[PDB]
């Protein structure tokens, strides 16, 4: 039956939506906790849920945004990863893109991590002694003042200057805790992870 | 905190098991379906989410052996498809395993689903002209009259004999079919399908 099908396919993706959420909120703490192996596997089972998932709402598409950026600052160190179709795009300048692109207020804090991760795909290069791919992620990214002493340092191969130290990766990856647990107190409420609380309290 | 962290945990984990049950749910109806492709992804979520779960409950493991079983029997003609640490076994002997573990009921059509599998196990291997490998494949499944006449069979590479389209491929998907349509009322109760039917149908 044509109806009956129809039905079933249309809770399928009310379910798909709910797991998608728990993922995400999972993912989250699993970032601002620190919890690598436990990410990498809700990162998994994320990727999986959503390629089961077709139409999706502007909410579920900021959600997923979400998702794909702690998954690309998570492998911000890693040059051998390829997230984008155009292999020369690193980690972090794909992070960058997706950054610019959730619907998200443009706060102070906002800028704050878009200027960190600016400087870290910079100083990512550089640490590996790639600086040559450094100068072309700066050409990339700026496409004055913090421009011009990004390119001095660039020119010079200061891989450890004092710059990267003041905007170091710890600061980047603290900034990105700080939105992170927004993010956690605003889906802390969504329906598959409500239900699940309240059977394990109901348990105390 | 240790208490925040560990209640956290526990509803990770029954959230899980909420997850596992409606993929497992949709797992059976894309295989009773025969929705290739929708059984290829939801296959692929169910993987992944049962990776993030650890302790198993009876109930959970005959839900995995339950997904296993069908994915191995989906992959029956793909030889090179390797599902156990010993490479020499094939996907329909790797199903026949799973089969006789399930704590399920030793009904007549457990029986004819058993008796089916082993004679396709053989089938798949001669319909691929590796007759070596389908007496290998017979020798591991029988350790009187039904044996006698696969043995023949083979040593006479009979690849196409009339014995082989009275327990088809088909008669054996038919017969899985069948046991599926139990599982799939057995588990249309379960909290994540009830919850996203009774919102589908709100909207109606
Ligand atoms: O963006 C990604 N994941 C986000 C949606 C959860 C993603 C990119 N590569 N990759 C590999 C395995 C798993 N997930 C990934
Ligand atoms: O047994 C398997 N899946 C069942 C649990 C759902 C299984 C075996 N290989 N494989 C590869 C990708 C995805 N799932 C698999």
């Amino acid at each position: 039956e044509e109806e009956d099908a129809g039905l079933v396919a249309e809770a399928e993706a009310v379910a798909a939506g709910w797991m998608l959420d728990f993922l995400c909120l999972s993912l989250c703490r699993a970032f601002r906790d620190g919890r690598s192996e436990d990410f990498r596997r809700t990162r998994n089972s994320a990727e999986a849920i959503i390629h089961g998932l077709s139409s999706l709402t502007a909410c579920q598409l900021r959600t997923i945004y979400i998702c794909q950026f702690l998954t690309r600052i998570a492998a911000g160190k890693t040059l051998d990863a390829q997230f984008e179709n155009d292999e020369r795009i690193t980690p972090l300048e794909s992070a960058l893109m997706i950054w610019g692109s959730i619907e998200k207020e443009h706060d102070k804090l906002h800028e704050e991590i878009q200027n960190l991760i600016k400087i870290q795909a910079i100083a990512v290069c550089m640490e590996n002694g790639n600086f040559k791919e450094a100068e072309e992620v700066f050409e990339r990214i700026f496409g004055m003042p913090f421009k011009s002493k990004l390119l001095m340092i660039i020119s010079q191969k200061d891989t450890f200057h004092s710059f990267f130290q003041h905007f170091s990766y710890n600061h980047m990856m603290e900034k990105i805790k700080s939105y992170v647990n927004y993010v956690l107190s605003e889906k802390s409420s969504t329906f598959l992870m409500k239900a699940a609380a309240k059977v394990v309290e109901s348990k105390r």
